[PDB]
């Protein structure tokens, strides 16, 4: 399951981690649509020109948050899945027919989940440098002659979910890392 | 009347000016309308700006090469019209009741001609740098937003009568100063 444990979970990866997880799905789903539904066709230029909104949207958002997000949450939640499906597995063996590489292998997930969480981070600060998104946005890109203005809908909304998101992942990395230290402080 | 002659005036100034003025006043006749009847309404910029043609338009065409021809041609027929004025009100005086101020008087009045046509030539240089109009400009002034792009409606042919009436101006200053160089050298 989501943010999953193997018998090993300590109380910060059994009880907050899967609650932030179901904050950050929450957010996500009541925010998918609402605010993010409509950034394509609202979205308008101050030009003549046919085709340059859509190429203006394309320099200015090359991927869109929520998709970026839904992305680094599905990349998230595999390795506990793949965790899960392994427990499966080994346990359908042994009916058919140990605790050390489960260990491990727990250690290693929550290893890759961290690192996950960091590179989708660094990705959208790479991306979309600050927090906040303006209204107004200056595109020179073919076929718009020159300089035009384009103005993006709901920038406030966006912000404000994007902070929410941001400290949610930010959460989450701190989790991690508190998970692996306890952990490796519990082994030796 | 238009290049007026006072029984002074040479075989260069009562027949080449007059021909040359008709031919000036028929060439504006006959592209007065033609050429620059739809100079403001097929005149577009690639815009969605409200208001941003009218004020582009002003901003590259202070005043139109029409009427400043226009205006042109009445300055330089004011002086002639005057001349011919004031000789019959002296014939009507002799009537009722000299070759010198006469004389002085058409001498005068050729000068000032000059000097109209001069000034008008150096107003149009300043104003228009070149002889070729460009079919599109960048407009950068209030409302228009950054830059724009207007488009000139038939530039190519206001090239050719633009060409046809500096021509004839210059032959008209030439021909002045060829009657005030004779008259000066006659009189001496």
């Amino acid at each position: 399951l989501l943010s999953g444990v193997n018998r090993h979970s300590t109380a910060i990866g059994r009880v907050w981690l899967s609650v932030i997880f179901i904050f950050r799905i929450m957010v996500l789903v009541v925010a998918a649509e609402s605010v993010w539904g409509d950034e394509k066709s609202s979205f308008i230029c101050n030009t003549l020109q046919p085709g340059c909104n859509s190429v203006c949207y394309d320099q200015f958002f090359p991927i869109s948050h929520v998709r970026l997000w839904s992305l680094q949450l599905i990349l998230v939640s595999t390795p506990a899945l793949l965790v899960a499906m392994h427990v499966a597995h080994q346990q359908h063996i042994e009916k058919k027919m140990i605790s050390g590489t489960l260990w491990w292998t727990y250690v290693i997930s929550v290893v890759f989940r961290l690192l996950f969480e960091a590179v989708f981070m660094y990705v959208f600060y790479l991306l979309y440098p600050g927090y906040a998104m303006v209204r107004l946005v200056k595109c020179d890109v073919y076929p718009c002659p020159n300089t035009v203005d384009c103005f993006v809908s709901r920038p406030t909304e966006k912000t404000v979910f994007t902070v929410f998101m941001l400290a949610a992942s930010g959460i989450c990395i701190i989790l991690n890392v508190a998970e692996v230290v306890y952990l490796i402080i519990r082994a030796c």
